[PDB]
């Protein structure tokens, strides 16, 4: 589920930032009510992501940091083509949840390619000028 | 506008296009939804003046329902280009469509017309794919 991964995406984030989540912070983070959050910890509690302060079980420690690592990608690939800072963090919210991985790891392929010879950005920015 | 306005208004544009009008059946039966849902979403868009409820589009809705084409079109091309497994291309691209702002979209319009003029470019792309 998209949000379910926001969340799992959000904890794994607050765990390495302060090396625990709480509730309020979670809340905060996703700009929603603590009763919601609470709701969710129980289903990702049944689901076996994390125990519950509440700890993230090797699954929900493998899933998280597979989202953090999605997220980070396409920040980096819209970035690459010259998608305006303002926009990037917005749009790749939106469409992390509905990319399957093959298309993710084409995408990282994608980044390699531009990363590997500058001359290239050099080109793609050219086209961007005509 | 939202995202699922938005599948309405493309799916519209299409019908149009390929049988010359849009029956409410016909849409029902290519979004997979009962007829009352259709009914219900076009009464918005009468009401937002995309078309006049048989289904005739306005000036602003011929406009955006060729841009959401475009985009369409466009986002299956570039997976296609970057190597995705056609039969994934379709389900990504309906669900990306509605989340990338036009920047995002004139960018990767960018990039698709890099790689098109100069295979040699895809062949390095490939390449490191073999890596
Ligand atoms: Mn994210
Ligand atoms: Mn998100
Ligand atoms: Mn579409
Ligand atoms: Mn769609």
């Amino acid at each position: 589920t998209p949000s379910m991964e926001d969340y799992i995406e959000q904890i794994y984030m607050l765990i390495e930032e302060k090396g625990y989540a709480r509730v309020s912070d979670i809340a905060e983070a996703l700009a929603v009510h603590p009763s919601s959050v609470t709701k969710m910890v129980q289903k990702l509690d049944k689901d076996e992501y994390l125990i519950y302060g509440l700890v993230l079980t090797s699954k929900g420690k493998k899933i998280g940091k597979r989202l953090v690592y999605r997220h980070e990608l396409l920040e980096q690939f819209l970035r690459i083509i010259g998608v305006d800072e303002e926009k990037i963090y917005n749009d790749v919210e939106g469409i992390e949840h509905h990319l399957s991985w093959n298309s993710i790891d084409r995408i990282g392929d994608l980044v390699q390619y531009f990363e590997e010879d500058d001359a290239r950005k050099k080109d793609l920015k050219s086209i961007q000028k005509k």
